[PDB]
């Protein structure tokens, strides 16, 4: 047993990080098929990304313009088109190691892993989640763009993120990979507000189930509380609504522990008016909100990929 | 920028994985060169793991006995050879996805990324450290025996742990690829004592610098220390003792924030005898210690491998 934030295996995901260059600016693209993608923005040196016209910039570029590297093999360049905010290369030979692979564009609260690369070559990897704001709370220096997120289910790698931007703020901003950002984010160096941030409701009950399950089990209590008289609370603290959806997806976890979804929610209440007392959950002094209701069955019952 | 416990990329490890069958028992191994690794204790039913005796256990077995796995491919066994707490089972085919890679003892305290499998197939990846009671707080179920972990160098794998068991008390203890026990520990169900375990100081302290580096600075004090004043706090709170070896590993940190490194201990000081007020360090209510010094850089600066 034991619990952690785990990330999935990145093997599949590796094979397909190449590094594009445009004139002066390098970043990091995602090599599938004999398309490469990869944020537009590569095409803009520094001044440009205060005031950018993407459509005019790219005029100025033609197929040659952009260098493609993976590892030290070079790829020609014979097609480029711009959807939305992500850069379509066209390129002349197919990938031999791409994997199964759909794209999806996922919902906030939402987990995926992310491969941190520079250059086109991977860092490291670790899980985090869209928050209810559409940003992620993420690790991400100077030429990570272009770096992706994605989750695996069995053989098929689903990609649902690309990073484009740091916000003033510190968190980070991305698209899907069609292009289209999540959240109201546009691809500019400016001032840009994300909204008020929540905290993933559902996630967190998913996370006092599994520790349940794994021993931790001090802040179980006697009472109860009704659904909606838990969401007049929950708005005191900032927290998602829950909803019937929600209280349904919880019901595999339900049945395994043995504990209603509400009695879980008035555990909950408790801890939300009341604290911690200087104690812990899981090894955390807070209350997590990064594992969805499917992350928490996963890591319990060992299900595998490859 | 943003900071995150992040794992090593572990396409290099997957095509290491492989499933080992003997008689009834399944876990995994490490497929490197032409020779598989795994705990022996593969060998065993589920009573002869109350009290074992490994040499006589293993001279029932000849090399048809040891059913090996990798995807589809079964691998034939030509050899077999018990070393330590591992079996060598010497194969026909080398395994053409061995990476460079190195065997390496570490040292309590020192970080590494471990890749859970089930059944010979990767399910996640997830960083831990190596406690200084010798045991590591993973996740690991049924069938998960046999994982490894390890840290990377630019190219090359260096293996350092093998997951041998779960102790009664949830905590996880295993082996060097030499198949040494890390602590006092062995294969075999019994009650056995981790000792007192306390906090990796040196860790910690390189988690406040990266917090200082990523605009946290709410803990830093006007106030000072000494290395022995500072010890004495130390083994009042269960933290180790900080040592010259130490200060001077936190050199290139002291020097990239211009905080030394006495001045971040009285800052340390006074959160181990006030506490954090309610309050939080890059994301944390507790004193983090499981990034080391050399992680701390790794992702401040954006090394990478490949």
């Amino acid at each position: 047993s034991g619990f952690r934030k785990m990330a999935f295996p990145s093997g599949k995901v590796e094979g397909c990080m190449v590094q594009v260059t445009c004139g002066t600016t390098t970043l990091n693209g995602l090599w599938l098929d004999d398309v490469v993608y990869c944020p537009r923005h590569v095409i803009c040196t520094s001044e440009d990304m205060l005031n950018p016209n993407y459509e005019d910039l790219l005029i100025r570029k033609s197929n040659h313009n952009f260098l493609v590297q993976a590892g030290n093999v070079q790829l020609r360049v014979i097609g480029h088109s711009m959807q939305n905010c992500v850069l379509k290369l066209r390129v002349d030979t197919a990938n031999p190691k791409t994997p199964k692979y759909k794209f999806v564009r996922i919902q906030p609260g939402q987990t995926f892993s992310v491969l941190a690369c520079y250059n086109g070559s991977p860092s490291g990897v670790y899980q985090c989640a869209m928050r209810p704001n559409f940003t992620i709370k993420g690790s991400f220096l100077n030429g990570s763009c272009g770096s992706v997120g994605f989750n695996i289910d069995y053989d098929c790698v689903s990609f649902c993120y690309m990073h484009h931007m740091e916000l003033p703020t510190g968190v980070h901003a991305g698209t899907d990979l069609e292009g289209n950002f999540y959240g109201p984010f546009v691809d500019r160096q400016t001032a840009q507000a994300a909204g008020t941030d929540t905290t993933i409701t559902v996630n967190v009950l998913a996370w006092l189930y599994a520790a349940v399950i794994n021993g931790d089990r001090w802040f179980l209590n006697r009472f109860t509380t009704t659904l909606n008289d838990f969401n007049l609370v929950a708005m005191k603290y900032n927290y998602e609504p829950l909803t019937q959806d929600h209280v349904d997806i919880l019901g595999p976890l339900s049945a395994q522990t043995g504990i209603a979804v509400l009695d879980m929610c008035a555990s909950l209440k408790e801890l939300l008016q009341n604290g911690m007392n200087g104690r812990t959950i899981l090894g955390s002094a807070l209350l997590e909100d990064e594992f969805t209701p499917f992350d928490v069955v996963r890591q319990c019952s060992g299900v595998t990929f490859q």
